[PDB]
């Protein structure tokens, strides 16, 4: 049944993947081949051109992603070739690399090889390949929290952090056939760093923050027609909320609200002045400014909820129905002053697409 | 048939609700009377201990409400009694005057005759029974949008508006029989009005607004143990994000967010300037300011989420199944700064509860 379930899926890839690449006349032979290449060897392997769009119809199908108008856009690195920890180390290094690209962020992904019959060939042990580490014991709470158990792991195989909030994790990934992953320390030279001023408020620079320039999801699986990449990071641009509403504003992540209160001249007593709401608005607007000033990509929540209206469009133009996570779309600062508030989305999951998987170190 | 869906609906209300109130040995013998009851009239009437009860019922029941801490000590007015159209518009009239209670306002809901056989007694137009009219001709646009339908009814039946912005719309509802509705003037001195101030910007006065002290819902349907109460209308107190986030907010309300952001002297010219997030800010800090300084009862969203999940926390204490919805239950202001964000809820309908129902006028 497990050469049957291949099957399936590569006959509605190829077809859909095909016709929107002209070449719909292609599409019987190439899965004769297919059909040919399952029964021999259990698998198939895309060509350069179906894992390239493939990636891009995953990306497009991501309900929960605000950012998809751009999903034609991706750059797709194929590194399907790697077979020992330095290559898998260099491409880690490379993606980091191209990716940021001075700032100007390029839309990435690198894919790995495959799973062979669920035998992973890499396993990417990083939520993110670029994320601060946490520590707690004590009653002492460093760095990011949700990195707690991540940071625990890299420091049971050698790896020691020097405790300040802003550790960066190195990256950590086990090959086929070893017992225990290797880890290495990311060069500080690829790794963009923006500090966290306001434009308005000197004493902001007090709180002493800071946060990377590219986040590189790097745990989640890729699956195109059957296939399983589950090494495949990818990135975009931070939209400004995700950091100043969620990553450094959220009790259990780094709970600076009160803090930023303070340097800004407002009290943190009373739930009817609003403090943290207001908090919330100056450490947001300090995250864009401190990005734009540095020239590092990033996207308001108002510009990306007008890039995903002219998604929607494109959506129906082309005659594609349009799937999408309210829950998720929704910005956390203002949701009603965006148009996805005051709409309704289909939460139908589509193939390709990107998925969750169990993390190996908890 | 249809005298076989009350009897199921009563079945299960009765028993429950004897339950809660500790009558539980008085349940069979109800039910012998309800079924001869509805065996020989087609239906059957309330105590006033279940209409009570039931009515509280309804309001633990809904979903979409944030405020259900204060279930039980919801005000019940029994007004099935009523037969005329001056005893619709004098308890709609001591519906105002007591639950408004000079500011401190009452939890209350004034109960009126239920459907016979899907015959209405008395149907109420107002969607509240404060509201401001609305006004779209020319290209003015003037008063409340949402109100622009039921403000042409209005006309049409010899009511004239004054065309400010603050037009109080008349109570209209129709009896059974008559053709068209009757509409009778609010008096002014039963409606508390609060204006919206600023604390700290003094220039915040410019705008002129100002909103009504007591939203009374009245064009909803309470349905208790298969009994159609179409015209109940009830009222809380405001959250202060429903005055400030969407009704002078949205665009398609009174739109005010570029009028408060010139007011409190930030521009609205960029979205990386976040001024319209500032602006909700102010905004709703003034309406909470202002209900607070007039004494008008008002709950922020904070206190309002952290009341909630003292809900949440009774309900599992009693043993009670929890049901939300979670896209409304979230405010519209720092979502993710409130515990409900950060959790699911199951959007199941129990009954007892209040429903939609379609309007007479369109
Ligand atoms: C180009 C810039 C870009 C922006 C801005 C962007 N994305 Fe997404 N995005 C996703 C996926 C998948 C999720 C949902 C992940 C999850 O469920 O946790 C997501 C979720 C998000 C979220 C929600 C995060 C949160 O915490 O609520 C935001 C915001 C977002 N994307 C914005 C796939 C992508 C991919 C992959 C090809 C790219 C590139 C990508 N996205 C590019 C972008
Ligand atoms: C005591 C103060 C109180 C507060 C504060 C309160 N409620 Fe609700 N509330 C509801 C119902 C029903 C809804 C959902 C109506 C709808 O679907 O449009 C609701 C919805 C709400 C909403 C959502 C409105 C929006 O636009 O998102 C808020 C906020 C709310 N309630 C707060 C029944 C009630 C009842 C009836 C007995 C009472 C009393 C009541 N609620 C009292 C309160
Ligand atoms: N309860 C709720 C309700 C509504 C919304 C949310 C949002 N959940 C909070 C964030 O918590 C997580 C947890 C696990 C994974 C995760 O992935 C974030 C992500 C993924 C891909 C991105 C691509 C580009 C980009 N710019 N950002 C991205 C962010 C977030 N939670
Ligand atoms: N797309 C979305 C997504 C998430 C949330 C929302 C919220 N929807 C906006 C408001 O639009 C309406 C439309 C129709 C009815 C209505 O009832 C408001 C109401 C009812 C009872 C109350 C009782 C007490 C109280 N204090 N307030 C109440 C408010 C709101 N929309
Ligand atoms: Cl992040
Ligand atoms: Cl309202």
């Amino acid at each position: 049944e497990e050469k049957e379930i291949l099957w399936n899926e590569a006959k509605a890839f190829i077809a859909a993947c095909y016709q929107e690449l002209g070449k719909a006349a292609e599409v019987k032979d190439r899965l004769a081949d297919i059909k040919s290449e399952i029964d021999l060897t259990g698998s198939y392997v895309h060509t350069k051109e179906e894992l390239e769009h493939g990636a891009k119809m995953a990306w497009r199908n991501s309900n929960r992603c605000i950012g998809r108008l751009f999903w034609n856009s991706l750059n797709v690195i194929d590194r399907r070739d790697v077979r020992t920890k330095e290559e898998v180390r260099d491409a880690l290094f490379h993606h980091i690399e191209t990716a940021t690209n001075n700032g100007k962020i390029r839309p990435t992904i690198t894919i790995f090889p495959p799973e062979e019959k669920g035998e992973k060939q890499v396993e990417i042990w990083n939520h993110q390949l670029i994320r601060y580490a946490g520590y707690e014991s004590d009653g002492e709470r460093i760095g990011d929290p949700a990195s707690c158990s991540l940071t625990a792991a890299c420091e049971e195989l050698g790896w020691r952090g020097e405790r300040t909030d802003f550790d960066l994790l190195p990256l950590i990934f086990r090959m086929k056939g070893d017992e225990q992953p290797v880890w290495y320390e990311l060069p500080r030279s690829l790794v963009i760093e923006v500090p966290i001023t306001h434009p308005d408020i000197e004493a902001f620079s007090d709180l002493e923050l800071k946060w990377y320039g590219v986040p590189i999801i790097s745990d989640m699986k890729l699956e195109v027609g059957g296939i399983h990449y589950n090494a495949a990071p990818f990135n975009g641009w931070y939209m400004g909320t995700e950091i100043g509403a969620r990553n450094l504003a959220d009790e259990k992540r780094y709970d600076k609200l009160k803090k930023v209160a303070s340097v800004i001249g407002i009290a943190a007593d009373y739930n009817t002045d609003l403090w943290k709401d207001q908090a919330l608005v100056e450490l947001n607007k300090a995250v864009l400014h401190s990005y734009k000033k540095q020239g590092v990509s990033i996207v308001d929540h108002h510009t990306a909820a007008s890039q995903f209206k002219r998604f929607e469009e494109q959506a129906e133009e082309a005659g594609r129905k349009l799937t999408g996570d309210w829950t998720w779309l929704i910005p956390p600062i203002s949701p009603a002053a965006t148009h996805i508030f005051h709409r309704s989305y289909d939460n139908s999951i589509v193939k390709p697409n990107y998925f969750y998987q169990d993390k190996p170190y908890e």
